[PDB]
């Protein structure tokens, strides 16, 4: 009885309902299994109504990203800001060293671009020869290159360079090296409100389109030029076309056995191999996010960007200068526990000097985003495993050590001292309709074999959209928005055709 | 009568030394490489100036160190003797505005940051494309601003354009000169400064039979002998007959040979004549002007934060209302036309602190054409540079902590000893700096050209022989390489049964 069937509200689903209202296709719905639109787009609220995007926060290639320039015209003709050009200068601090970003001696920045440019060379016209894991690629760095590194060099640079842990979400030893670096076509503008991008596209439809709370548990086409879908409850529907907007890692369990598991979709009939294969590409990353709200800012606001290093050592760099080869390199590096706030680098947005709000927006990486997210209720616990970090941070940006807050006790002697009021976690990892971030590469993974399979669809009738369902913008909001677009015009121009 | 040889190399320049280096290390004898200066290297040459400190007048950097060749040579001597013989001095660049002063790694201007879009910009309007009209490098920055005004902030817009210039100093072209196509580019790797490029050339000038190398004979002409014989007429008369010569004399020089007048220095009479693709690739391709200019002090008064100062070129607010209200390309092509002389100030100009990077209290700084000839075409006249230089000179010691200079050619002020100046502009053995891109140049021509050569005994190496290394010094040192070995392959048969 329907045109069109879109499973998913999130940007790509809604962008392709939007597209399809817009081409002038009526009768279609949108089944989301929460009770919200949004999907990993999610603001959220806490400390005196400040508002925070737990989930997708900016807008990537701002030269090419065709969803931020829409957002750009908009402004551009209301004068309204729908978001600001947050780039800026990194800092980054070493517990016991402090500040070593734009050193006149260590000058990290300029062997970081060294690295990286070695990273171009390595892969280059070779099909990846044998991929390995970033871990790997800056050890061979490191012995290929100590001739011209310093001792602090050698020491400090890797621990710096993974700050691309928090691009992909995912630590060093665990992400592959071929994907590691990306094309960077432009800045990134930080969203003021990816809600209202996402109520604006949510609207350019009929609401009576959309039907929360509608967990699809199982898709078939009958040879009869029908497809039908039926949601958890027992609600059942059919239409000629549907599109599928679930994200990669919850479309992943559509292979496996017991239709129990949360979100898992049965297929019949099932999807074609190619599909199947696909996922043994790897993928799924666990980009994670932690709020620290304050009262109010007492600190330096020189930049926006901060960065803190896990801890290093000495020992690690004589163990560099004395290795004879890789494999001695290796092994030489057995140091035979228990995870800190130091165990692994950590992303600190100051989001004062950019927005105006006194807190501060933190990125992690599996398998720490995990592990904090599991403990998420304990906001003791939270304020105690991230405070020597916090602290170490308020020092090298002019301030004091942190004051716990979160059950407050009005004090005088607060003045100038920077009072934590409460903490935020996302939930991405343990929510059954997300399963973690986007899509993310292990070594040995080829991202292009899914977009393929999906971009290619299940047949002509099951299409597939999504972050993980496009070559540009992967892994991306406005990646997964131009998909959505992608298949509400193909079966847009379809229907006109027939009539 | 006139002597037999193998092989003649025309130019003791590096890619002529490493031809004759190769060609002795694969058994070739009976050699000869003669040079037209009383000097071997070249645009390689290490100059002495006050106290005796010394300076790479011509090339000082090995460029792409991840993958240089020549590069990798010299470091595996200095792993195994411990011999200083390069300092990596890559830095954070300091950009200074007379008015301003530093706008560098500035937290309200992000200077670098855009500067980077830049790049990524003029990336994805050429790189890959087919059929793309080319423009020159100024042209293409008042796209970008045009383009992505919206998102830029009027001190972005005003000094964003002056900064991106540094790129200037690398081709040696003025921004309305230089081919956009040719600008970007990336470098493999960081860059390291030899202490001593004359270091570099007397390993490889002592690497072959020393009674090969004849200076001061300048070569007047070739001439093929249709029979297998190359016939090399010196200046003082001397006739040779070689079974091969490897030509490897600057391309501004080769390019005299296309004209009428055999008097001019330097220039070779070729019979028969240059082939017709040769000649016209003479079309496709030119010559850049990157000069030099090495201010001595006493001793170093001023902050030693960074080895790496740019000063750059004067802009207006007027600018930025201009790009504000421009309503597109043309408009803004048109507006951008007002109603005098050259200053220090009228260009970019790349300052090299040498006390932080070597310890030696002087500046090392680069300039690029049209500059370039008209300073050298005065270098002279120690005063008046002097008085050109004084303004920026003084800017920058006001920036690192210092004070106003002091003429001291003839306490914790800073005094200049001695000036001293390139002359590659006039050398009639360089006429220029190296080879470069005007807008709609096509640098492949004369690579496929000179390395398909002249016939099978006439061959060419240099800088602009050859693709990877192009206009570096590791360029014409594999182009060297290359023309020996091909020479060796072909002599190698002489021993089959
Ligand atoms: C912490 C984090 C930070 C990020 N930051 C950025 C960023 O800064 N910039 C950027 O560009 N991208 C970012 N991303 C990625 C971006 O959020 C995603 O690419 C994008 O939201 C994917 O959109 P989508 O429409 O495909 O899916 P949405 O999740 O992404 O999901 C599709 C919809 O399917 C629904 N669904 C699932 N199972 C079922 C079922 N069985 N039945 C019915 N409905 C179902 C879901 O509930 C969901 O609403 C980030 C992601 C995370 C996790
Ligand atoms: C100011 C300046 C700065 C530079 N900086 C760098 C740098 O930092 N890094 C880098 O890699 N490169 C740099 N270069 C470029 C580098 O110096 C050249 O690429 C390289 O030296 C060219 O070598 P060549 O052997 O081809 O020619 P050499 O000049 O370059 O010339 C070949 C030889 O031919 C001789 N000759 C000419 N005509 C005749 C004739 N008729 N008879 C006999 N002999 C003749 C000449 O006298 C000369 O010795 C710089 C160049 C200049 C001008």
């Amino acid at each position: 009885k329907k045109k069109v069937i879109i499973i998913g509200a999130g940007i790509a689903g809604l962008k392709a309902a939007s597209t399809l209202h817009q081409n002038g296709i009526q009768d279609c719905l949108v089944l989301e299994a929460r009770d919200r639109v949004g999907g990993r787009l999610q603001t959220v609220t806490g400390y005196q109504g400040r508002k925070y995007d737990i989930g997708a926060s900016w807008h990537h290639d701002t030269l090419t990203n065709p969803l931020f320039l829409e957002e750009a015209q908009l402004s551009l003709n209301d004068g309204r800001t729908r978001f600001v050009f947050d780039d800026d200068n990194f800092i980054y601090i070493d517990e016991e060293r402090g500040r070593v970003d734009h050193d006149k001696e260590l000058l990290l920045e300029i062997v970081d671009n060294e690295m990286s440019k070695f990273a171009e060379l390595e892969f280059h016209q070779h099909l990846g020869v044998s991929d390995c894991s970033f871990f790997q690629l800056v050890m061979k760095y490191l012995l290929q290159r100590r001739q011209f590194l310093t001792n602090d060099q050698i020491r400090y640079l890797p621990q710096l360079c993974r700050y691309l842990e928090l691009w992909h979400g995912l630590d060093w030893k665990l992400l592959s090296a071929k994907d590691t670096y990306f094309g960077h076509q432009g800045r990134n503008a930080f969203a003021l409100n990816y809600d209202s991008v996402v109520q604006r596209i949510a609207q350019s439809f009929p609401q009576n389109w959309l039907k929360l709370s509608c967990e699809v548990k199982s898709i078939t086409r009958e040879p009869s030029k029908n497809v039908t879908v039926n949601c958890e409850d027992g609600t059942v529907y059919n239409a000629d076309y549907v599109i599928i907007t679930v994200p990669q890692s919850v479309l992943n369990l559509s292979v496996q056995p017991e239709k129990n598991l949360r979100g898992r979709i049965e297929f019949q009939p099932p999807l074609k191999p190619v599909i199947q294969d696909a996922f043994d590409k790897i993928h799924f990353g666990a980009l994670g996010k932690v709020i620290f709200e304050f009262e109010e800012c007492c600190w330096s606001n020189e930049s926006s960007k901060i960065v803190t290093l896990a801890n290093s050592t000495n020992e690690f760099v004589e163990i560099v200068r004395n290795a004879e080869n890789l494999d001695e390199l290796d092994s030489m590096l057995e140091r035979e526990t228990s995870v800190t706030c130091w165990s692994q680098p950590l992303f600190f947005v100051n989001l004062s000097k950019s927005t105006g709000v006194a807190s501060f927006m933190m990125l992690m990486q599996a398998p720490l985003t995990n592990h904090i997210e599991s403990i998420r209720e304990d906001k003791e616990r939270l304020f105690s495993f991230f405070q020597p970090v916090l602290n170490k941070i308020m020092k090298c940006l002019d301030s004091e050590d942190v004051i716990d807050g979160m059950r407050p006790i009005e004090n005088i002697a607060n003045a100038n001292k920077p009072v934590l009021r409460n903490i935020i976690v996302s939930n991405w990892t343990r929510d059954p309709y997300s399963r973690g971030a986007y899509s993310a590469c292990f070594p040995g993974d080829d991202p292009v074999d899914m977009v393929v399979a999906m971009s290619n669809g299940q047949d002509s009738r099951i299409r597939f959209a999504g972050e993980h369902t496009i070559m540009d913008g992967a892994g991306c909001a406005y990646g997964a928005w131009e998909s959505g677009r992608r298949e509400a015009t193909r079966i847009s121009d379809l229907l006109k055709l027939e009539h």
